[PDB]
RNA sequence: GGAGAGGAGCAGGCGGUCGCGGGGGCGCACACCUGCGCUCCCGAGGAAAGUCCGGACUCUGGAGCGGGGUGCCGGGUAACGCCCGGGAGGGGUGACCCUCGGACAGGGCCAUAGAGAAGAAGACCGCCCGGGGGGAAACUUCCGGGCAAGGGUGGAACGGUGGGGUAAGAGCCCACCAGCGUCGGGGCAACCCGGCGGCUUGGCAACCCCCACCUGGAGCAAGGCCAAGCAGGGGGUUGGGUCGCUCCCCUAUUCCCCCGGGUUGGCCGCUUGAGGUGUGCGGUAACGCACACCCCAGAUUGAUGACCGCCACAGAAUCCGGCUUAUGCUCCUCUCCCGUG
RNA sequence: GGCCAGGUAGCUCAGGGAGAGCACUGGAUAUGGGCACCCCCUAAGUCCAGGUGUCGGCGGUUCGAUUCCGCCCCUGGCCACCA
């Protein structure tokens, strides 16, 4: 969905200037008001994760989190999801339901 | 069965619940441009990779030189540093694998060790002859002369080993060998086979070089178009005109250089191509030709996931030909070895 | 996707027969300290002695390669339109 793809060329400065920032030990999530009845979901995935196949994985897990959870994740937000470091170091060592439950606490306190 | 060499294919599938990317069809709104909404088709790789070669395709005004690349020979190909075949040299019992022009065109470099390393250089331990001296002798000593043959030195010592011949010795002579010169035969050829002959005189060109062949340079962020927006200023014996050098066609601010500020939108390029698959024919092969069938990703923060059930390596970004590196299987050949019918 | 650089003692940097600077390990000795000398402890310093390496890895050429020829690994940077 498109729709729900927010631009990050122009955006990104703008909502790590702007916005708001929540962390955990694998994720940084960036967010602000974007004034819509919706959210937009967007990832940022340095250089140093690694490869296509790699990163590409990754940002897989985020859009299906995302998408399969878009009723109970706060409306109305640009949001940005960030790798960390220790992620990157365990991420092959890191299942779905880990990575799922550690986006999603950080998602479901995006406010207000 | 064991050990090993060459080579070909595949990339876990099939049946379920949701989610994407591009086409098509449809539902509709169209006073235009176009704007959404919901089924059929297709959707990463053998290496998509590293960017090591070769193209195709774009933009830079000409030509020459330099520079760079390839390196036995013959084909194949759009082309190549690739592929196929063949010739020499080497390794392995063997199937097989690896190597590749020229050092009497020239210049330059060979440390150390060693008597001597490029004109034929050299006498270290030595061998033999002719005298003078000492000494009973063995032996020592001095001068004159002859050896590259043994040993030592090396990565290599100016042909190799065996016999004859030498005072002692040398292709001095002869043998087989290696090299070179020729004559003759077979190959398109690289080269091979046979005969004759003095006696022959380092290595490195992944150093410059010589010979033969090929070759501008950038690169899809090439380049073309539309929309949007701010803000200009300082320079040019001229400089710049898609690497350098040399002659040459230009152009004078609108061009080029520097500083500063505006976008950091959308469309084209963008996928049908030296393209796959299936036969038939030619050719040792690589490959070519003929006919038939097919449409096989075109993203632009960048499309393939999660749950269930019987059994790796890693993701296109302008597109192809090949190389190299990363890696899980399966099959087909042939070689040697133990053991049996 | 393409196009260039660079990888040397721990760190910064030189350059076809492996070096400087910071630095580390010792010995010397207070004008520091146990008290005041004797005796002894500690070395910021100052003397001196050195300690030392797959040349980023793995092959090839060469009798020898930091230098030459291939590939692989790692670390940086450059690109688009407007005027
Ligand atoms: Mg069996
Ligand atoms: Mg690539
Ligand atoms: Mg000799
Ligand atoms: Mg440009």
């Amino acid at each position: 969905t498109r729709r729900e793809r927010l631009r990050l060329r122009r955006d990104f400065l703008l909502i790590f200037k702007e916005g708001k920032s929540l962390q955990n030990e694998y994720f940084v999530v960036l967010f602000r008001k974007n004034g819509l009845d919706y959210s937009r979901l967007g990832i940022v995935v340095k250089r140093k994760f690694g490869k296509a196949t790699r990163r590409n994985k990754l940002k897989r897990w985020v859009r299906e989190i995302f998408r399969r959870n878009k009723g109970v994740i706060p409306k109305g937000f640009d949001i940005v999801v960030i790798p960390r470091k220790k992620l990157s170091e365990e991420f092959e060592r890191v299942d779905f339901w880990t990575v799922r439950e550690k986006l999603l606490n950080l998602l479901k306190r995006i406010e207000g």
